[PDB]
């Protein structure tokens, strides 16, 4: 699985999770610094959904480049997981590419206040904790808060591929990371909401680093709650 180190800022790397199931891959500066950042892609058909940004508007443009180099589907939804950059921003390219952009009105109203870009369309029906709505091929589905108040998880049913996003973290990290728009307190429960739903998921993918097993679940849990106790 590509790492930081492996990834120029302004490439994008796909990789298959399973049949019609890639994620997305793509390194972007921040505050000094570089960081690996992921996403999904989901085969519709003969369309593809593509579940987050790949973290502005050049590697999104390299993303659609890459999508259409390796696959050769086009991205005719996408969807956004949480109103940081590396989620959203890109979605202005992808709507001048026809792209029609999906989040939560949580995610909208976050994005707007912070200077973010805006996906069009609202997501309604996941407001409550342990709301499960269908889109195309996969379920979303509103855990709580946990990385931020409005962190959505995808699943694909038909590959059992668990995507947490930035709520979940990979197993290499001991220590939490941003915790500025998280809810600490509730992250745990909301994991548990997660475990509980998905207890046949295979494959787990956070929102930075090495994807893995459910064992990513637990982990989170553990690092959430080792850095409130400390
Ligand atoms: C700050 C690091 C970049 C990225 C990232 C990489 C690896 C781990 C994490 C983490 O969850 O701590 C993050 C994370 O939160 N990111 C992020 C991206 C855009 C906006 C933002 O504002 C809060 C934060
Ligand atoms: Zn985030
Ligand atoms: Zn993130």
């Amino acid at each position: 699985y590509p790492t930081v180190s492996e990834i120029p800022v302004g490439e994008v790397r796909l990789y298959q999770i399973a049949d019609g199931v890639w994620s997305h891959i793509a390194t972007q500066s921040f505050d000094g610094a570089v960081y690996p950042s992921n996403g999904l892609i989901v085969r519709d058909g003969d369309e593809l959904l593509l579940i987050d940004t790949a973290w502005g508007a050049k590697n999104t443009a390299a993303l659609l480049a890459e999508i259409e180099k390796q696959i050769g589907l086009p991205v005719t939804r996408a969807v956004s997981t949480h109103f940081h950059d590396d989620r959203v921003g890109g979605v202005d390219v992808l709507r001048a590419a026809g792209v029609a952009t999906y989040a939560s009105p949580s995610t909208r109203r976050l994005a707007e206040v912070e200077g973010n870009e805006i996906p069009t369309h609202s997501l309604e029906g996941l407001s409550s904790s342990g709301d499960a709505v269908r889109f195309g091929p996969v379920e979303l589905f509103y855990p709580g808060a946990a990385h931020s108040t409005d962190n959505l998880v995808v699943y694909v049913p038909s590959a059992s591929v668990l995507y947490g996003g930035c709520a979940i973290y990979e197993l290499s990290r001991t220590s939490a990371g941003n915790v500025a728009d998280a809810d600490l307190a509730e992250w745990p429960t909301s994991i548990e909401r997660i475990q509980q739903h998905y207890p046949e998921a295979q494959f787990v993918i956070p929102g930075h680093g090495l994807p893995g097993g459910l064992d990513l679940l637990k982990h989170t849990t553990n690092v959430v709650k080792a850095h409130t106790n400390r």
